[PDB]
C-alpha cells in the first residue's frame, strides 16, 4: 500500500504534532487522572502486588519462586530510555507498551512481566495508569525482598499511541557500531540526542562494546551514556550494583530457539513475542537475553553480596548455554542457588559490564566505599532509584499520593512555595502600563518572554519561565538570549518590581518570573493596540524566583535552544534541515501546526528573531500585531532563490521588477512551500483573516506562557 | 529515522482513524463552513472568475489568451479521483492541493492552475472553501467559453491533511502492468477497490493501454474506470468529448526537460513543480503530458468541432514532439489555430482515447447520435459534468447556495421529502413498548437497525438508515442482511406501523425508516435492562421512505459490505487481512479507534453476528449488554491457537486444562493482539467500566443511527 513518506522519504512529517488527540483516547475529555488516582487505595494496590511477587503462573514460573528481580528490570526499563538531550523516553508515558519499546530485544520477556499485572491493572481500573502502575511495581519488588525505598509519586497519566520518538537511524535490531547508519563517529562519541550503543539496547551491550568483553572499554560506554541520562558515577554505580543485587539473565539454550518480538508475531500470540522452542521455553529453560548470570547467593533478598562477589573473587571469561560472553568466579564454590532445583547450586558469575564498576579506576573507588558502607550504598542506591523512576515527571507540583517525599532534590529544578498575596487585576494592568511607560520595546519585551517560557519541554516537563531562571546562570549566558540585552531589560524590569513592591500593603508582591511574563503580555497587547485591535492577553500570576543554589547548571545546559526557529536562531551547521528542528521544537513545546504557524507569524513580525536579523521579517509594520508575515510570504508577485554566499538563505525579488523585497531562511519559507503548512498559512494570510490571527496568537502566546504551571492544574 | 512502519509493515495502522483531528485543523471547534459559504457572494465570486479567465500571468502564460480549458482539467481531474468501490476521492475534500494528488504525473501543471486561484481565495477567505473553488472555476471557465451548465451547489468543506486512500501498491510513478505489484491479473482484471489503469493516472493512459496505441482496446481500459467512478456509457462519452471540445495538450519538447514534481521540488519554489528547461518552460513551449493535440477550430468556445473532426477525418498514427503517441488527421488542412502564434496554424489531431469513441461499437453509435444531435450532447454533458462534480456530495440536503438544480437525480439516492407531522417523545415509548411486546429478541433488533444504518460511509456520504432502503432491491437479498430473518422483522415491524398509523389523527405517520431505527433502539434498551441497567438510548425521527424506483439497484452494490467486521462477516476469502477491513469499514463509519472498539464489543454480546456464530461470543449472557466480551478477551487464563481446519479461526483453551473456553476471528483476537487496540480493551475490560462500557455503546450507538442525517444539520 504505497504512501506519501514512500514517494518523498524527505518530506516534513507534520502528524507528530498531532498524536494524542480526543479521537485516540478512550477517557472522556473531562477526565482527570490525578483525580482518579488521589482517591486510590494506594495501600491496596500494594498489598496486591506484594502477594503477586509470590504466586508464580505456570505460564511464566517465577524465578526462586519470586518475582521480584523480573519486575525491577521491568521498572528500570520503563525509566531507562529516557534521555537528557531532549527529554523524551523514561517511565512518564507507559510507553513501554506500545510499539516499538514492547518489542526492541532488551525489552524481551517483559511483556510476560506486564502481562502478570493485569489482574491487578483490571481491578483498580482508571485511578492507576500503566505508567505509574510499572514504577510502584518496581517499588514493592523491592519492598517485598527488604529494601525500604525513598519514596513514590503517582501522576503519570496514561497515553493511548505511540510517542514519537528519534531513536537512531539503523534498519537492523542492535546492529554493531561503523555501519552505514552508525550512531557513532569520530573518537566514539555518540550523536545527539541518543542514549544507547546500539539500536533495541537501553544503554549499553553487557557483553562489552560491539560484543568486545573489555570491562574498561565497557566502563567508557556506561559512562557515557548514563551520563546522557542524567547520572553521574555515585548514581551510576549505586544503580546498577542495586539492580544487580537482585534475580538472573536468563540463556538457558541457544538464541536461535526465539521466535517473533511482540510486534511481529501472530496474532494468537496475544500480545506476547519472543515464544521459544528450547524445552519448555520459560523457567529453567528461559531465555531472555542469551546470558546466564546469577550476582547473589539470595537473588530474593537485599544484600551487600555483589560487592562482596566483585570484590572477594578474580573473574575468568567463559560463554553461556547461548554463547554470550561472560564471566565465572575462579575456584569458587557452588555457593549461588539455583532458580528452580533446590539440590543445585552454581558458581558467582558477572557480566562484563559489572565488572566495569571494578576495572574502571573512577567507579573501583565508588564500589570500595559502597563495600564498605553498606549503608551508604543502600542510601544512594535509593536516591537513585527515585531519580531514576521520577526524573520525567516534572516539577514537584506533578507529584501525587501519600510516599512522595518531603526532601526536595536539585535535578527537581525546584521553586520556592509562594508565601504572600498574588497580583489581582488591577494590579496586573497597572504594572503592565508601567512596563509600557519604562521605554522597553514591543520586541523586547517579547523576545525576554519568550525567552524565558520556551525553554519548557512536554518530554520530561523541564523548562518554563516559573523559577525566573533567565536571569540565572546558564540561561542569562545563552548566545540565543543575547546576553547584554537580557541584562538591560532585566534591569529595568527588576526596578519597575522594586518601585511596585515597595509600594505595597499587606505582603502583596509580584516575582521576577510572574513580571518577565506579564511583560511579555504587555509587549504583545501593544503590539495588538498598534495593530488597531483592544485585546487583553491572559495573565495568572503565582511563578516564584528560583535561586542560583536551587539550579544546577549542568542539568540546564541541555535546556539550551540552540536551534529556535521561533527567533530563527541555529547556533550551528547541522546534518539535520532546519525545518526540521523547527518542527521538533514546536512538538516540544506541545504546539500543533496550526499553532506552530500562527505563533512563528507573530513572532516574526513582533521583532522576536535573535540578533535583529530580517529574515523572514515581511511587513512595513514591524511591531505591529497583524498578519503581514502570511500575506507577503504568499505573495505570488515574488519569486524566490537562495543566495550565491548561503544555501540556507533566500531571497525574496519582485518578479516583474527584479527589486530585492525580502529575505527569508528555510524556516520562513518552509511555510510557502510544505503543502500542509501552505494550507495553514493560507488561512492566516486570507483578507478575512486579521482578527482570527490576533485571537489565535494571544491564545496561542498564553500557551506557551503557562506551559509550567502544574500548579495551577 | 526508523519508524515503527518500518520495523513492521504489515502491522495494522491505527492512525488512519485519528485524522482529521480538532488539532490539525486551523479553524475553530465551531467553524460551519455551510453557514460561512451561505454568506458568500457568490455573484461576486463568478465575477472575478470571469475576469481571471483571460488575466494572463507571465509565469504560466494562458494559451489562447483563455485559462478555460487548463480549468476545466484542474476541475475534471479534482473530481476524477472518485471511485464507487469505497467512494473515496472525488472533489469533495479539496484533496488535489494535498500530497500525493498534488503531484501525481497527470496533475502536472495542475499546481499553477490552483496558484492562479490565490488572489481569488484569498479575497473570500473562509466563505469559500478550496474544495468548492476548483470546481465552481471550472464551471466558470465553461459559461465563460459559451456553455450553459446544469447548475452548482456549495458545500464541500475544506480538510487540512492528506486523506488516507489505498491508491495501489506500486511503487514506480506509472508503473506499466505486470510488475512485482500489478494492479492487474487475470483477463485485464483491475483490482478492487482501484479505478485508475497506473499509478498516478486519473482514468486510462491516454497513449493507450500500456502505452500501446489501439483505440479499441483503450476503449475497454476507459470504459471499465469510467464504470468504476459510476459513469455509463453514455455519460462516458459525453464527458470525453464535452472537456476535449476546450483548449489543448501540452508536450512541446522531451520530457527529460522537465524537472521535480511539487512535493520533491527545492523550498525555493514555493510549492509549485515540473520546472522545465526547455526553451521558456511554459506556454508555447510547456510540457503537461508530452502529448501535442489541440482538438478543435475554436478552442476556447463551446462547439462541435470534435465529433465533426472525429468522424470527417480518418487519423494516422504519428508522435508528438516529445515522443508520445498520438493521432493526425489524414489530408487536412492547417484549420487549427496555434495557442501562441497567430501565423501558424496545425492540422487536426486527437489521443488514442479520443479515437476510442469512434471505434468501439458500442461508444461509436453513441458518439453518432451525439454528432447528429448536437442539442443532446449538450445536454447530457451538463448533466454529466454536473454529475461527476457532485457524485460524492451525498444526499441533496448538503447542497448549498443558489444554483442548486431543482430536479432530483437517480444517483443523489433521493429521499422524499416529509410532509407529515412527525412522532413524538410520547409516540417513540409506544412505539417501543409495541415493539418489546411482539416477540421480536434483542439479537434480531440490533441487527436489523445495525444493518440497516452501517451502509454509510463518509467517503461519498452515500448510505445509512435514512430511505428504509434495507427493505429494497438489492439490500433485502445481501448474504449479510439474512434475507430470511430480514424479511420476518421487516414484517413485523410493518404491521406495528400500519397499526399505529391507522390510529393517528392529524395525518401523523411514522415511516419505516424512524421504526427500524427505533425499534433497534428499543433493543439496545433492553438489553441494557436486562444487565441490569436503566438506559434510555436517544431517537431523532424524520428518515422518510425511498420507493425502489429511487434506488438504482446497480449503484446500490458497491455499498454491500463484503467484510462487516462488526458483525464478524466475510463474504469471501481475500487477499488482505481481515482486521485491515476492520479498520477499513470503521474509517468509513467515521468511528476512532476506542468508538469501532466499544462498539464491535457490544455487538458481539447482543447477537449482532451473521448466521449466529458463536465466533467472538465471549459471554454466558447473550442479549445483555456488557463488557464480557473484554473481560473475556483479556482474560490470561486463556491460551489461543489457530484451528488445524482453518488459520482465520481460533480456539481460546484453558491453560491449566486444555478444556475449550471459545472461538474467535481474526477480528476478535486482534483487539487482544495489536498494542494500541489491547489499550483500549484493557479500559473497557476493567473492573470499574461496566457503566462507562454502557454508555460509550450508547454514545457510538445512536452516533451510527444519525450518520446520514443531514436533515437535521
Ligand atoms: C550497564 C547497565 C546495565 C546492563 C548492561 C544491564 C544488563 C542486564 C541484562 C543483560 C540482564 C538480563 C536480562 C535477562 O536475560 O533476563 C539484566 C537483568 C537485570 N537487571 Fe540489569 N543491566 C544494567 C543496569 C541495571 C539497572 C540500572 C537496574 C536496576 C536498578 C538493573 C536491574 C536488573 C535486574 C533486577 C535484573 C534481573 C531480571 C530478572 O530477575 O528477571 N540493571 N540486566
Ligand atoms: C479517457 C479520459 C481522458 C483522458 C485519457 C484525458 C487525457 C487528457 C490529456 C492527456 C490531457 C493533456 C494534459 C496536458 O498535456 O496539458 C487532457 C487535457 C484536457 N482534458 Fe482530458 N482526458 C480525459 C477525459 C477528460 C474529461 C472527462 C474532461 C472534462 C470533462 C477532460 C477535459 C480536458 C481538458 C479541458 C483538457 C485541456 C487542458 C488545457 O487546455 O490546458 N478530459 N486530457
Ligand atoms: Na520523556
Ligand atoms: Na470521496
Amino acid at each position: 500500500g504505497t504512501s506519501n513518506r514512500d514517494w518523498w522519504p524527505n518530506q516534513l512529517d507534520l502528524s507528530i504534532l498531532h498524536r494524542h488527540s480526543s479521537l485516540s483516547d478512550p477517557m472522556g475529555k473531562d477526565f482527570n487522572y490525578a483525580q482518579a488516582f488521589e482517591k486510590l487505595d494506594l495501600a491496596a494496590v500494594k498489598r496486591d502486588l506484594h502477594a503477586l511477587m509470590t504466586t508464580s503462573q505456570d505460564w511464566w514460573p517465577a524465578d526462586f519462586g519470586h518475582y521480584g528481580g523480573l519486575f525491577i528490570r521491568m521498572a528500570w526499563h520503563s525509566a531507562g530510555t529516557y534521555r537528557t538531550a531532549d527529554g523524551r523516553g523514561g517511565a512518564g508515558e507507559g510507553q513501554q507498551r506500545f510499539a516499538p519499546l514492547n518489542s526492541w530485544p532488551e525489552n524481551a520477556n517483559l511483556d510476560k512481566a506486564r502481562r502478570l499485572l493485569w489482574p491487578i491493572k483490571q481491578k483498580y481500573g482508571r485511578a492507576i495508569s500503566w505508567a505509574d502502575l510499572l514504577i510502584l511495581t518496581g517499588n514493592v519488588a523491592l519492598e517485598s525482598m527488604g529494601f525500604k525505598t525513598f519514596g513514590f509519586a503517582g501522576g503519570r497519566a496514561d497515553t493511548w499511541e505511540p510517542e514519537d520518538v528519534y531513536w537512531g537511524s539503523e534498519k537492523i535490531w542492535l546492529e554493531l557500531s561503523g555501519g552505514p547508519n552508525s550512531r557513532y563517529s569520530g573518537d566514539r562519541q555518540l550523536e545527539n540526542p541518543l542514549a544507547a550503543v546500539q539500536m533495541g539496547l537501553i544503554y549499553v551491550n553487557p557483553e562489552g562494546p560491539d560484543g568486545n568483553p573489555d570491562p574498561v572499554a565497557a566502563a567508557r560506554d556506561i559512562r557515557d551514556t548514563f551520563a546522557r541520562m542524567a547520572m553521574n558515577d555515585e548514581e551510576t554505580v549505586a544503580l546498577i550494583a542495586g539492580g544487580h543485587t537482585f534475580g538472573k539473565t536468563h540463556g538457558a539454550g541457544p538464541a536461535s530457539n526465539v521466535g517473533a518480538e511482540p510486534e511481529a508475531a501472530g496474532i494468537e500470540a496475544q500480545g506476547l513475542g519472543w515464544k521459544s522452542a528450547y524445552r519448555t521455553g520459560k523457567g529453567a529453560d528461559a531465555i531472555t537475553s542469551g546470558l546466564e548470570v546469577t550476582w547473589t547467593t539470595t537473588p530474593t533478598q537485599w544484600s551487600h553480596n555483589f560487592f562482596e562477589n566483585l570484590f572477594g573473587y578474580e573473574w575468568e571469561l567463559t560463554k553461556s548455554p547461548a554463547g554470550a560472553h561472560q564471566w565465572v568466579a575462579k575456584g569458587a564454590d557452588a555457593v549461588i542457588p539455583d532458580a528452580f532445583d533446590p539440590s543445585k547450586k552454581h558458581r558467582p558469575t558477572m557480566l562484563t559490564t559489572d565488572l566495569s564498576l571494578r576495572f574502571d579506576p573512577a567507579y573501583e573507588k565508588i564500589s570500595r566505599r559502597f563495600h564498605e558502607n553498606p549503608e551508604q550504598f543502600a542510601d544512594a542506591f535509593a536516591r537513585a532509584w527515585f531519580k531514576l523512576t521520577h526524573r520525567d515527571m516534572g516539577p514537584r507540583a506533578r507529584y501525587l499520593g501519600p510516599e512522595v517525599p518531603a526532601e526536595v532534590l536539585l535535578w527537581q529544578d525546584p521553586i520556592p512555595a509562594v508565601d504572600h498575596p498574588l497580583i489581582d487585576a488591577a494590579d496586573a494592568a497597572e504594572l503592565k502600563a508601567k512596563v509600557l511607560a519604562s521605554g522597553l520595546t514591543v520586541s523586547q519585551l517579547v523576545s525576554t518572554a519568550w525567552a524565558a517560557a520556551s525553554t519548557f519541554r512536554g518530554s520530561d516537563k523541564r523548562g518554563g519561565a516559573n523559577g525566573a531562571r533567565i536571569r540565572l546562570a546558564p540561561q542569562k549566558d545563552w548566545e540565543a538570549n543575547q546576553p547584554e540585552q537580557l541584562a538591560a531589560v532585566l534591569e529595568t524590569l527588576e526596578a519597575i518590581r522594586t518601585a511596585f513592591n515597595g509600594a505595597q500593603r499587606g505582603g502583596k508582591q509580584v516575582s521576577l518570573a510572574d513580571l518577565i511574563v506579564l511583560a511579555g503580555c504587555a509587549g504583545v497587547e501593544q503590539a495588538a493596540k498598534n495593530a488597531g485591535h483592544a485585546v487583553t492577553v491572559p495573565f495568572a500570576p503565582g511563578r516564584a524566583d528560583a535561586s542560583q543554589e536551587q539550579t544546577d547548571v549542568e542539568s540546564m545546559a541541555v535546556l539550551e535552544p540552540v536551534a529556535d526557529g521561533f527567533r530563527n536562531y541555529l547556533k550551528g551547521k547541522y546534518r539535520v534541515p532546519a525545518e526540521v528542528l523547527l518542527v521538533d521544537k514546536a512538538q516540544l513545546l506541545t504546539l500543533s501546526a496550526p499553532e506552530m504557524t500562527v505563533l512563528l507569524g507573530g513572532l516574526r513580525v513582533l521583532g522576536a528573531n535573535v540578533g535583529q536579523s530580517r529574515h523572514g521579517v515581511f511587513t512595513a509594520r514591524e511591531q505591529a500585531l497583524t498578519n503581514d508575515f502570511f500575506v507577503n510570504l504568499l505573495d505570488m508577485g515574488t519569486e524566490w532563490k537562495p543566495t550565491a554566499a548561503d544555501a540556507d538563505v533566500f531571497e525574496g525579488r519582485d518578479r516583474a521588477t527584479g527589486e530585492l523585497k525580502w529575505t527569508g531562511t528555510r524556516v520562513d519559507l518552509v511555510f510557502g512551500s510544505h503543502s500542509q503548512l501552505r494550507a495553514l498559512a493560507e488561512v492566516y494570510g486570507s483578507a478575512d483573516a486579521q482578527e482570527k490571527f490576533v485571537r489565535d496568537f494571544v491564545a496561542v502566546w498564553n500557551k506557551v506562557m503557562n506551559l509550567d504551571r502544574f500548579d495551577l492544574a
